[PDB]
């Protein structure tokens, strides 16, 4: 099914447009995946110009279908599932003592290219805060995020913290609150309790006059207790 699509490397597209305290922005981004390693590669542009947010409070938003799932683990794979049809991932980003992101994006093939199209409105930020005012160091802390299955609705759903760095050397907590749900009507998995394991690196390109990010993505799925019986069948 839905998992065959990924035995390759695919091509990847992300489209956001944003709006944060009425500063609205559009991010592209283009690569690959190789859900075989787990592996993301990335490059973003602000095609609007500036980024009125730190590019580190945006990774999160701009493709779990690409996470490695071992092969004990390959029927809690939601996220894959899904495909071609896609998903719809949701998430409300609460930036503690600031303001909050709300998402929702579409998670789906279009031809051969998985595309990633995401609205992004963010509300009640501190024009002078550690988002706003452009704060956060330019990196991104590696952290385990839980999965559990939301049968009510027929997906996932995920609650997780991000740890931003900030220049001072204090930490901005971003509470993420998630939920996936599949577009189309065919069977998707619905997980036991496990978590993705994540690591980000964050670069530049040279070359690249535009404001930007280059991103190299890990993400592995984990948690499952990989008994005996696996090991036979």
């Amino acid at each position: 099914k839905g998992e065959e699509l990924f035995t390759g490397v695919v091509p990847i597209l992300v489209e956001l447009d944003g709006d944060v305290n009425g500063h609205k922005f559009s991010v592209r981004g283009e690569g690959e995946g190789d859900a075989t390693n787990g592996k993301l590669t990335l490059k973003f542009i602000c095609t609007t110009g500036k980024l009125p947010v730190p590019w580190p409070t945006l990774v999160t938003t701009l493709v779990l279908c690409f996470a490695r799932y071992p092969d004990h683990m390959k029927q809690h794979d939601f996220f894959k599932s899904a495909m071609p049809e896609g998903y719809v991932q949701e998430r409300t980003i609460s930036f503690k003592d600031d303001g909050y992101y709300k998402t929702r994006a579409e998670v789906k093939f279009e031809g051969d290219t998985l595309v990633n199209r995401i609205e992004l409105k963010g509300i009640d930020f501190k024009e002078d805060g550690n988002i706003l005012g452009h704060k956060l160091e330019y990196n991104s802390n590696s952290h385990n995020a839980y999965i559990t299955a939301d049968k009510q609705k027929n997906g996932i759903k995920s609650n997780f913290k991000i740890r931003h760095n900030v220049e001072d050397g204090s930490v901005q907590l971003a509470d993420h609150y998630q939920q996936n749900t599949p577009i189309g009507d065919g069977p998707v998995l619905l997980p036991d309790n496990h978590y993705l394991s994540t690591q980000n690196a964050l670069s530049k390109d040279p070359n690249e006059k535009r404001d930007h990010m280059v991103l190299l993505e890990f993400v592995t799925a984990a948690g499952i207790t990989l008994g005996m019986d696996e090991l036979y069948k």
